Formats: structure tokens, C-alpha cells, sequence
């Protein structure tokens, strides 16, 4: 929540989180892709935004539970950051917090849906690395 740009790596299937020019969100194993470089920033304590440096779009979660890219920052773009016991990070949707809907990636690299996520899954665990 912080100063240099980062990558976000998910060890479930070995993919980095990725934000595309058309507004779609997925994951990839190709460490050279320019759409995987991210800039995090802190609202207040334990709350963050996540932006793609190349396109300029913000990460968001919609009413059905899927991830997508937004040109303007809004309430659907805010997330709750947690440093877990095993020392990974998790991100929870603010607007849908009463249901425990997480950001996550499937074994095949496409995005998980909010309603299909739980505490304990490999899919929800992320690790920040330097670009
Ligand atoms: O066809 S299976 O019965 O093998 O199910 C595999 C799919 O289930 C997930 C979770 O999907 S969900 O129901 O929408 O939440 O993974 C779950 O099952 C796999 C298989 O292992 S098992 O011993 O046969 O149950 C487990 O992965 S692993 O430990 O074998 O590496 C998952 O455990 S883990 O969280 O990755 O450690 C297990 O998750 S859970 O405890 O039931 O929540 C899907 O994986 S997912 O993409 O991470 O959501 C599997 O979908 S798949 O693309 O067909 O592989």
C-alpha cells in the first residue's frame, strides 16, 4: 500500500494478476506481459486501490461477483487488505463484505467468482513481488 510498483503472484496455478485494455481481468504465466504491473495505494488503514500502470484502469467487483476494469475510481473499486497467519495477503470486497467475497484465481488461470470463494483455499492467497 505503498511506493514502488508491484506484481501479484498466485501459487494456486502459478499465475500473475492481469488487467487488459478492453476491461477484462484474468491471469498469466508470462512474466514479460506489460499488463501485469500494478500500483497499490492506501485510502486509510487496511484499505487499498489497485491500478494497472499501462492502461490506467482500476480493479473492481460487480453485483454477480466477477472481476472487471474501471476507468473511474468508485465504491466497487475499494478492497480490505489482510496479512494472514501463513504470511500471505488476502483482499476482500468492501461493498460485499457481509458475504465474505474474495479476489481469486482458478487453477486454469481465469478469475474465481465471489460466491465460490472460502477461507483456506489456495485460490485466494497472493504474494507481492518487485518489478
Ligand atoms: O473434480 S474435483 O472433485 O477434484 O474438484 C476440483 C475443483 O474443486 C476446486 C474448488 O472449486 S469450488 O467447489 O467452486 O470451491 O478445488 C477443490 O478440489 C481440488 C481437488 O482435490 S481433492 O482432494 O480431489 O478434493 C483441491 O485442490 S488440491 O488440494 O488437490 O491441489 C482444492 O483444494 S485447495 O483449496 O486448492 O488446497 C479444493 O478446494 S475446496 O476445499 O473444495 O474449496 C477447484 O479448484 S479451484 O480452481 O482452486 O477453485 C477444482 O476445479 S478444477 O479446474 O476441475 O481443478
Amino acid at each position: 500500500n505503498y511506493k514502488k510498483p508491484k506484481l501479484l503472484y498466485c501459487s494456486n496455478g502459478g499465475h500473475f494478476l492481469r488487467i487488459l485494455p478492453d476491461g477484462t481481468v484474468d491471469g498469466t504465466r508470462d512474466r514479460s506481459d506489460q499488463h501485469i504491473q500494478l500500483q497499490l495505494s492506501a485510502e486509510s488503514a487496511g484499505e487499498v486501490y489497485i491500478k494497472g500502470t499501462e492502461t490506467g484502469q482500476y480493479l473492481a467487483m460487480d453485483t454477480e461477483g466477477l472481476l472487471y476494469g474501471s476507468q473511474t475510481p468508485n465504491e466497487e473499486c475499494l478492497f480490505l487488505e489482510r496479512l494472514e497467519e501463513n504470511h500471505y495477503n488476502t483482499y476482500t470486497s468492501k461493498k460485499h463484505a457481509e458475504k465474505n467475497w474474495f479476489v481469486g484465481l482458478k487453477k486454469n488461470g481465469s478469475c474465481k467468482r465471489g460466491p465460490r470463494t472460502h477461507y483456506g483455499q489456495k485460490a485466494i492467497l497472493f504474494l507481492p513481488l518487485p518489478v
